[PDB]
Parts: C-alpha cells; structure tokens; sequence
C-alpha cells in the first residue's frame, strides 16, 4: 500500500510533515493542555474524511479516549465550518472510552476486527485517535517499582498501535505530555508552534500555526 497522508488543516504543518500525517506511522504529538494537540486530533478526523484532492482519504475514523477530551460539538464545528455535514462527519468517528491502561491495551487489540470490517468498503477506517496514549499508564504505575511493567505494558501498546498502522494501512495520531514526535508550545498571540524533532526521514522545523472555526490552518 502506497503511505498516505492526511493533511492537518495547517499547509505550513502538512509542509514540515513531508504533505500531512502518515498512513503505517505512528504520529505522537507532544504538548501541555490547550497547545493545539486535542485540537489537530479533532482537525484531523474531519480532514480524512474529504477526497484526496481536499487533503483527506475517504476515511472512517476511530477515536479513543483516555481524558474525556472529545467534543462532538467540535467536530461539528469544523465540518460544517469546511463546508462539509457535520452529522454525516460525526457518524464516521467510532468513538470509545477507555477506561484504564489495561482497557485501552484491550480496545487497541480489539480494533483490528473492526478495521477488517470496514477494509474493502467506501469508507475504510484511515485514522485511529489515541488521546491520550499515556495518562492512564502515568496514573497508575506510579515510581520505581511500577516502571519497568509501565514501559513494558507501553511498548506492547505501541507495537499493537504500529501492527494496525502497518496492516490496515491507516494513520495513527496519538497526543502525549513531556514514532514521528511533533512538540507543541505556545508561540506569540495565541498562535501555536510545532516542532518536527528525531525524525529519521524529515529534517527538523518548525511551523507556526492557528486555531480557528475550521480546527487547525496556518
Ligand atoms: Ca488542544
């Protein structure tokens, strides 16, 4: 399968991603509360959905949920904003919670029968949210005698979330808190900067970017 990429509103971002998020990759965006990193997650759920000439892959989306960070209020926001149904764009988000680190490892496996479901329909599943991949695993093993369960049971996570990137030919798009790394941070008048760092295949950068009615643009 050919690797997509699924434009993130921001042409100035999608420039220093090489065109957008990678279908068989990994995405980890780094940042604080409110840095933009919920916001591209919910940008990047309607974008997928468009044809590829609008930056999308005529893609379903699951969306798993670790904080309670999705709004549906939002997605509806950026679709019609876009020009776009905002009850058919939310229709195409499977959402779930999880609950704890083992449920998310659960819903993570458990996600691969669902996109064998959807593999040769109209809308195959293109994107998998993870938001946020380590809150739960933060929350619960807590100091030394908790970490090295912690980086296994995490590492396991991010080998089970690569396996369906590769097998299923989809984009996976997690958010973290200080793979293809992005680091967010504040810039100046409520603009938010990205940063590309350790990419094996991309040079280092920076693009500065908006939140807007439409989610994410330059
Ligand atoms: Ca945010």
């Amino acid at each position: 399968a050919t690797i997509g990429r699924i434009s993130t509103g921001s042409k100035s971002l999608d420039k220093l991603l090489g065109g957008g998020i990678e279908t068989q990759a990994i995405t980890e965006v780094f940042g604080e509360f409110g840095s933009g990193k919920t916001q591209l997650a919910h940008t990047l759920a309607v974008m997928v959905q468009l044809p590829p000439e609008e930056g999308g892959l005529n893609g379903s989306v699951m969306w798993i949920d670790t904080e309670n960070t999705f709004r549906p209020e939002r997605i509806r926001e950026i679709a019609q904003n876009r020009g776009l149904d905002p009850d058919e764009v939310l229709k195409h988000i499977a959402y779930a919670r999880a609950f704890n680190s083992n449920h998310q490892m659960l819903l993570v496996q458990q996600a691969s029968a669902m996109m064998v479901e959807l593999l040769n329909t109209d809308r195959p599943y293109k994107l998998l949210i993870v938001d946020s991949l380590t809150s739960h695993f933060r929350s619960e093993y807590i100091g030394r005698g908790a970490l090295a369960e912690r980086q296994q049971k995490l590492a396991k996570h991010l080998a089970d979330l690569h396996r369906l990137a590769n097998l299923y030919d989809i984009a996976v798009f997690v958010t973290n808190q200080v793979t293809l790394r992005v680091y967010l941070r504040k810039g100046k008048g409520g603009k938010r900067i990205a940063r590309l760092i350790d990419a094996p295949h991309l040079p280092e950068g920076e693009a500065v970017f908006s939140i807007t009615e439409k989610g994410i643009e330059d």
